């Protein structure tokens, strides 16, 4: 019954400070302005200790993980990082590192909505997401 609260398949509804989140992170012109275009769809789902969280849209990326566990991803903008997920108080904390930089998304209900901030240094960027 971990992470019960996020399983199901949520909708982008609101979006503040990407843009300049993306900048803090080193991604270019033209991949900000499509990504910034982008409605994503999030699904997630559990199945036994394994976490998957799927992002659809007009790129579709997926990880699989293991609380506490890293693993190696490739993220939207094509940057291959290590991560590592854990549940702090019912927020799911995302670490992503790579070329000795760090960047934060975490993930919490509120509501009935699934709100995504993520922060790169001084910049934070909140994703609001409803239920499809
Ligand atoms: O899941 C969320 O709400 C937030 C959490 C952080 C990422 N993120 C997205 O939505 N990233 C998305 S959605 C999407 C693109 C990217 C994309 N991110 C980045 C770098 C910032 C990572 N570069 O492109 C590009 C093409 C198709 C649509």
């Amino acid at each position: 019954h971990m992470c019960d609260a996020f399983v199901g398949t949520w909708k982008l509804v609101s979006s503040e400070n990407f843009d300049d989140y993306m900048k803090e992170v080193g991604v270019g012109f033209a991949t900000r302005k499509v990504a910034g275009m982008a409605k994503p769809n999030m699904i997630i789902s559990v199945n036994g200790d394994v976490i998957t969280i799927k992002s659809e849209s007009t790129k579709n990326t997926e990880i699989s993980f293991i609380l506490g566990q890293e693993f190696d991803e490739v993220t939207a903008d094509d940057r291959k990082v290590k991560s590592t997920i854990t549940l702090d108080g019912g927020v799911l904390v995302h670490v992503q590192k790579w070329d000795g930089k760090s960047t934060t998304i975490k993930r919490k209900r509120e509501d009935d909505k699934l709100v995504v901030e993520c922060v790169m240094k001084g910049v934070t960027s909140t994703r609001v997401y409803e239920r499809a």
